[PDB]
């Protein structure tokens, strides 16, 4: 029930205690070359030699091809494939930055698509040193994330925040505007958040 | 008239062709490391060994120390700074990504401090592939930099974008919701772009 997608990316970092394995263009190549399993392989493959995308054409459990122009990017088309073969499943997103800004911004704020906002609490970005949640509208907590220290939060669509509970708090009585707030800390303590509309991006981090 | 900051990022790409060299925290011991000018180190410091802040602390025509529990972060701090002394110099800031995912989007928003908004022309992030500039709320245009190849708008806090003259446009006769669009690409005349309020964040990269 727990799904793996490899971006990408740098995959410097990943894991293999998953159900299923999407591999996004180069990702699909960095699966096999690491002797893990292949179930999807998904994208244009506009960034991968046709000697590489001969091994994954030929060792994909299933593939994917995408137009070259298009809208949505691998990562988003490969998210919006599995929540509908899957539903709301459990995905851990690797590779999600690394090169290009304009792709990390565009995993950032994955749930700015009106189709996966829906499930943008069924998916995460995660990395070496960085852990990357979302949050609907509204009211809510998160207790720390292991190995991880800090903890920041950023609402996409300027809507302003609400933090209590933390080592830095933002009060309606105090606030100061910035896009992100970083370095924030727990304390022993859950944390509590709030945001009027839009959604929330939470972003634990260590080192 | 030309200012370089040298963030605690990852400097694998840089300039030398500059008046005044600014460095963040572990940027000042880098430009040293490097035969370059120290003419400014700023920051905390507690992301350097004593043996090492011991060469800036007796090299650095100009040191700041600031608070470790602060509000601003050190770049923040370094370019409000810099900005006070010089008034509205050409700015251009290195290793402001790698490492936290944080601390990018501390840099990839910089102008939603409201004393770097008035600011947010005379300043840039740039690295190896990418090149990140920020426009006020308004009408824009912008012309291909050399070396990049691709191009993305994003609207900090949610405000309807317009792009015209691209390979793909954005008319409010198409539009489609998206936090940023990426891969975009000029052809051979000016890019226009728009946004009712806030300030747009524009990305040219390459590879
Ligand atoms: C408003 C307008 N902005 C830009 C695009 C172009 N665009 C946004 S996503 C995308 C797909 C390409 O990205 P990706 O799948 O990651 O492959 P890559 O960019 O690495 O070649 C394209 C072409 C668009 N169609 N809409
Ligand atoms: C709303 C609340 N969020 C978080 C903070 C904490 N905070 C935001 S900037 C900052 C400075 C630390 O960052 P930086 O200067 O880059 O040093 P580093 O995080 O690498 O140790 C702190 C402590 C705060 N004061 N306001
Ligand atoms: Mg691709
Ligand atoms: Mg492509
Ligand atoms: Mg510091
Ligand atoms: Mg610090």
């Amino acid at each position: 029930t727990k799904v793996a997608l490899f971006s990408g990316g740098d995959l410097t970092y990943f894991t293999r205690d998953f159900d299923y394995f999407v591999g996004i263009d180069k990702g699909s190549s960095f699966l096999l070359k690491n002797q893990l399993p292949l179930d999807l392989a998904i994208g244009d493959f506009d960034s991968v030699s046709a000697e590489e995308f001969k091994q994954i054409k030929a060792k994909a459990k299933k593939l994917v091809m995408a137009p070259a122009e298009k809208n949505d990017t691998d990562t988003e088309l490969a998210l919006k494939t599995i929540f509908d073969c899957f539903g709301r499943v459990e995905i851990i997103v690797f590779g999600a930055f690394g090169g290009r800004i304009d792709h990390m911004l565009s995993n950032i704020f994955l749930p700015s698509d009106p189709d996966l906002a829906p499930f943008m609490r069924c998916f995460k970005l995660r990395d070496e040193q960085n852990l990357v949640e979302f949050f609907p509208a509204g009211q809510h907590q998160i207790e720390q994330a292991t190995d991880m220290v800090y903890i920041s939060f950023m609402a996409a669509n300027g809507a302003h925040l609400s933090i209590q509970d933390a080592k830095y708090e933002l009060t309606e009585e105090n606030y100061f505007q910035k896009k992100i707030y970083s370095s924030n800390e727990f304390k022993d303590k859950p944390i509590c958040f709030s945001v009027a509309s839009g959604y929330v991006v939470v972003i634990q981090t260590k080192d």
